[PDB]
């Protein structure tokens, strides 16, 4: 009665631009995960353990975030690229330095890299929201979670 | 002292239109749940097990979704109708066919029905968001979750 | 030695009548689940919370029951029909009323609907047991569980 | 290489008005949690246990909510004040009465105070959303959750 | 529409003899659980710990069994009596002795008392099954479980 | 250097008075458990479910309590007697009435029986504490736990 | 006082025929377990993973089933023989073929072997039920569980 | 034989002095909880994370403690007052300062406030123990738990 | 750059001799599992329960071991044979005797069968290690676990 | 209004006598833990498994006990010494013998050593209670727990 | 006294070659992780779901493996480099192709890449084992785990 | 039939030197666990909590390690000696100091003592491996785990 008589109903298709916007978020989340693990392993000095542990929590969040974004792309028939070459060639994050780094340095370095990642999400937000508010919801989750990590990490170096 | 002195403070009340819009979402979520179980029981053929299992995950999400929407109606002083006669008389989803269906047919059929359910949510979205953004947030969760199910189901039939 | 030399041994096949008998149970279990959720959402008044919660437990049991019955049908190569139109057209349960209902009314209404569902299982029991005692075992579980729910719900309205 | 150069990328900082708006939400959430426990301990009469238990769920939600808001403030460089004197001096919630209170009275009292808490969040919503949609997402969760609690609690006193 | 009309469909009610038969099972289950704890506390000697632990498992099973039977009585409009005076006055189990008892003695004593409990259930089985096969299903679980306990306990005293 | 050279070091053992006092606690705990289940099964009327559930929680605590006391006796070379005849013959608890009882009646009946049980523990407390403060600690747990149960149950019948 | 005064009460003893009948069930359950693992390890081809996993679930059920039957024999003073030589010499199941087998062949092969195992249980059912209905209940569980496995496995090969 | 024949047996009730003493403990526990969260949110500097985490554990314990004391009051017919105005007006704890505070400062501040809370419990201990040793047991748990928290926190600022 | 330009890279292939060596381990693990269950069911006498339980733990380990070995064979493209006929025809373990066996006898019997199984693993160890050290690692796990079981079981019969 | 204005509020600290008394408990708990493991590893003979398992449970409790006492010392500004040399030099426990020991011997040996440990706690109890009843509470837990362990172990060698 | 008297005892230090060898393993494990996710997101076609899920299990193992290797480097005073640029510049794995790939192609592609990763571990094995057998043990775990993944993935494409 | 004949197949027995080498590892593991707890309780100063927690993880690992070694000795017919006097008299670990120690000092002290424990295992490794590779596998786990702990602890004191 109210039933649609259509045998093939199409779902929501993302524009290629929308897919490209999520791709920008994806590579920065993957890069953040890789840099987070680098910091996690190579951090040394005063309050090593807290930072070591907090960095793993950041990596967990960024990895879950990259899944969320890539899966959202797929749901809307965009196609993600999380390969190493693409991530290195297109990430906006400043390169993480090599070798052992002090806890103080790692705090400042990782805070900057989190903030860079959040900036990318904030930059594409309005364009994403305009096409698909449901995806903007996912972006809000990432912004909230990453900005929480930034606070939890940077607070170590704060002097009051 | 910033304390209010009213003995009676009323809650947010949904308009009849708003109530009607959530009712539209509700009946399609219940119908999708019922069709999902039908497909889950009656699918046979190549890759039976994967689809059988994925369909149960779809049903779980749709059932949780119907609860969310119905409870949201109740919170806003609206009254849901999820009775079988009402669902059958008012759902926009094409009827699920009777008897055993092949994996390939079930994939196509259910994808269309998920697409139809999501279309209803997308159709009422802006009107809901205009009156109550907090409810639109719930709708974003439903859209994201269902379109993910559509991807996980439909990909069986996608060739190269 | 004692091994059967048969390359293709057939399993137990249910008669169509047996399948039809389980189908009667299936539609009443599905209808009970739908009515239970309707009551769960729309119940109001004294002792709201207990009934709200108990009704969800009833729905959980009826949903698990419908899976059990439909899966048993499939195991014996019967084909279930749990679609909304079929449920509405063939259920023996009295229609659940629309709108908010008092806890006292809901208690009486749902007790009657549980008892109707149990009656269907009791009605087909002997015919089912005669063909397949193993399925009668499943029916015993449903009778026991539903009659427990009837007691737990109806006790609210009992005056001694 | 699309890598950014800067070593000190600063995070999103909230305006004083934004921090002030989240502070308003925070004090009302803390007050609600304190009032919720007061009601939880001191409620007596018909259907005591259900209300006793539901009030604990409300408190749990309000406490998680206060953490969410205070932490969001910290993430955005704002400073929460959840101290007893501040909460008492600035909460908009009508004072909860001391001593034992009937279930019927507690239902009415707590519903009013939940509605007051929600009103604060609804009042600041648009200003919060205008500056930071990600924070508005957190507000939506709070509105949804608290309005659910209001329904679950107030339904006890409903007439027909 | 195959919907029934009646608003007050009554449930299956047990005959006085049926309730009496379940009452017989109930008192022997409660007595066994009390005797099981008595043995659990007071057993001493070679292989104490194994018997101590196994007796607790027996008690657990007997207690769950008593709940099952008493609740089944309630479901079928019968009224259990599990009070201490009634249990003592009507149990068919041989009295368990007071004071410390050897493991070997406890094995023999408890095996006899389990067997007595099973005998009661076996004695009422056919009359229960004739009136209500669903209840006989519950009896089968009790027979199976208790006879397993008897084997696990008595095997301690076996010769070759 | 400080090692004792004794081959057999004996444990602290209870005096006959002490053993007798714990036995008094034991029988009232078992009797409360038995009456608790009787009430649990046979309670009917307004707010049935809450009382039904709370009575099971009371029984769980009383059962754990009886184990605690009986095991403490065994630890101190005393012998418990939790057999039905002994419990019925020596309990100080007023007899629980037969048949179905209203929720209001069960509240008053059970509150009285909990209070009787606590009175027994309070009556023996000082004598127990004088001989063995470690056992008095166990009594404090029981008093606290049972008096909480009394509050949670009795509050149903309070009118303010 | 309704207490029995026998110092020795014997348990239910199975006849040799009954013991033999359960032994027939046991050897086919063990053989099915062994063949299930063989198939699980050696299946290759289209939809490998689903079958690999489902076969492990079948093995788990058959192993649990063999335990149930063997323990039931022990409870009734019968003596199981699950040794490899006996299983190989007395199983009624057709031999599982050697080496790697295709998914399609494994589906057909295992379905036949489940069918064979269930046939043994159905063949001995009435004789078992006549002597001991409680054991027949266990058989009903085995029939239901195994025929469910047969459906979940065989449906891979069922076309339209 | 030993059964009391009283229809109404009353529970142990707190004297006004006793109720007053527990109220004193209650407000300091709630105040500690509130200051604990304030410190948790606003702590910054060296070893932020450890302190952030430890303060949450302190708050969890203080919250459980406040429930314990308030529930104990209710059990003994006393009425708690945990409202914000009352806590602020009657707490003995030194006020927690506003704004961000260094880890070193928070360690000293919180240690002092924990000690103040414990002092209150130690001050009321003997009077509580004299009237009701069972409640003194609860006080012992609180003293032990809070003094552990003080050690775990203060140790950060120790120099040896 | 360092990337291999090969479109099809082959994995490690086990020699047929290596596969045959793992096959020897596999049949003895399967035989040990079958004999362990035989002992588990049929053991009687002093300390029945401990042995009954320990034998199940041995069986669990041997079953997990057989999976490990068979899966390792498959990973390296060997093909396991765990069929009943093959196990009986090729196992090196002495046959387990029929009928009920005393705990003392079972201890000695099972210790010998564990030791036989370990001997097979030790016999093939060097040949396995020489081709694939990673598989020798798995053998070390089995040797350690089985030799632990041998100690735990045999200790029952040790006289010092 | 009632707020203390002190900047530094000090915690309760143990006197040298108190610290010394807890140290005495600490070394006997650690020694018991060490002997418990020695017995656990080296026990052989009849009922090996039960004793092996029970000794591990004893060790778990003694280890938790040692943590409790040492942490209590730290909370009260006392310094524990649980080093091997100190434990060996100052423990009151009779030395555990070397080599394999029979189950009968281990039962007697360990019971004696548990009793020695409890004696130490009972000897210091009153002095501890006089200074700090909160710590006496911890001692009550240890006495109760260890005396339970003594009962569970010693009962093996009892003959009645 | 066998105690050493050095105030400083250094740990095992890896040679530069050893560090380099683990670095080779690390970059291929990270690359495999990244390629695994790419395949997981972008696979479409027959048996999509099984591969999608299995690829996630592969990624989990490879991520855990990279952690193990990097942490082992840190333990032995070596410094890992898991940054994207380094992984892309130094991995031996063939590049994963862009865009959607069929199930069959993904099976072949990923199998080759697992084979490549395992080859690196096998290539460095002997050099690692020669310097530090404990690290070789970790390598054995990686080889076993990855070759198992290769089997579970590749078997989809293996025909008869 | 490839079945062996012997009824008494003996297990692998360790040489006196082998048992002696495992005894060396055992005493150093027990000593480390005792020193670890000493440090855990008595550490104070900057980053107390992290070290406090990490030291407990070390103790957990060392205790599991000691069980592993002692049980392996038992499996191979060797007899462990983990008694306090033996540990003190034969441990190679430098004595841990008494009293409170700074975090910086504890980091250096514990790192040295972990390294000493690892050195013992590294010293006996080749002789253990030569006689029994399966035991060397256990040593590898210990080396890996302890060297990880050393890194996690020592990194606190690292400079740049
Ligand atoms: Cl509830
Ligand atoms: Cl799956
Ligand atoms: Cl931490
Ligand atoms: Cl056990
Ligand atoms: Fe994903
Ligand atoms: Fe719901
Ligand atoms: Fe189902
Ligand atoms: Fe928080
Ligand atoms: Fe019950
Ligand atoms: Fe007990
Ligand atoms: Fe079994
Ligand atoms: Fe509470
Ligand atoms: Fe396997
Ligand atoms: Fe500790
Ligand atoms: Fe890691
Ligand atoms: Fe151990
Ligand atoms: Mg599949
Ligand atoms: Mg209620
Ligand atoms: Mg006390
Ligand atoms: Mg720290
Ligand atoms: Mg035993």
């Amino acid at each position: 009665s109210a039933r649609r008589t259509e045998s093939d109903i199409q779902g929501f298709h993302a524009t290629p631009e929308f897919g490209g916007n999520l791709q920008k978020v994806l590579v920065d989340l993957i890069e953040l995960s890789l840099q987070g693990k680098q910091a996690h392993w190579n951090v040394v000095g005063s309050n090593f353990r807290d930072l070591h542990l907090q960095l793993d929590e950041l990596v967990d969040f960024a990895r879950e975030g990259s899944d969320t974004i890539a899966e959202r792309m797929r749901a809307l028939d965009a196609v993600p690229d999380g390969r190493s070459d693409t991530v290195a060639a297109t990430t906006t994050l400043p390169e993480f330095p090599a070798f052992e780094r002090s806890t103080a340095d790692v705090v400042d370095l990782i805070t900057t890299r989190i903030n860079a990642t959040v900036d990318t999400i904030r930059r594409v937000h309005d364009a994403v929201d305009a096409e698909d508010p449901s995806t903007a919801n996912l972006l809000h989750g990432l912004i909230d979670g990453l900005e929480k990590q930034a606070w939890l990490i940077r607070s170590e170096n704060r002097k009051v």
